[PDB]
């Protein structure tokens, strides 16, 4: 076939049921998916392929960099709730893996200040129980695929993308098969 198992893809041999359709793990730690984030935009290219009718998670993940690993996951969570991903995605991204001026949770704090959520908002967020519930989904769904690296892309619960086994001497073209695969991977 032209899209074969164990080539551009993998398949769980434990299904997940009731798994987001399109399902993405990142941390800001992770140096590919500062390229997938920073330089690809594989999220973007993604969904610009998609069929309607297809919803998009994506999910930080608390395996690296330790308790500022968890404290991102928890700002990620914050973002989820306050719906300003596209906004601090990249200084979170930059702050951690450029200037690297992210240290501590207050200095996560201070890019949502600088993108322009306000103080009391952010904490009020950040202490909210609806961004602990957010959490434990984060957790949850790595968990229920046994998540050990990212960036990671799972699709119905059922297949895994394998980016290894595609083409990257030119970016471009790596992310058109990445996301034509995402698409065939959706409609099978």
């Amino acid at each position: 076939a032209q899209y074969e198992d164990g080539k551009q893809y993998t398949t769980l041999e434990k299904p997940v049921a009731g798994a987001p359709q399109v399902l993405e793990f990142f941390s800001f730690f992770c140096p590919h998916c500062y390229q997938f984030e920073e330089v690809l935009h594989i999220s973007d290219n993604v969904k610009k392929k998609l069929p309607e009718g297809v919803k998009m998670t994506k999910y930080h993940v608390n395996f690296m960099g330790g308790d500022l690993g968890k404290d991102l996951t928890q700002a990620w969570a914050v973002a989820m709730a306050l719906g300003v991903e596209d906004k601090v995605t990249v200084p979170l991204f930059e702050g951690v893996q450029k200037t690297q001026t992210i240290r501590s949770a207050s200095d996560i704090r201070d890019v949502f200040i600088n993108a322009g959520i306000k103080g009391e908002e952010y904490d009020a967020a950040w202490n909210s129980f609806v961004v602990k519930s957010l959490v434990a989904q984060q957790e949850k769904a790595a968990a229920d695929v046994q998540l050990r690296g990212v960036p990671a892309m799972f699709v119905n619960g059922k297949y895994q993308l394998n980016p290894q086994g595609m083409d990257t001497s030119n970016m471009d073209v790596f992310v058109q098969q990445y996301a034509d695969t995402v698409k065939y991977l959706s409609e099978k």
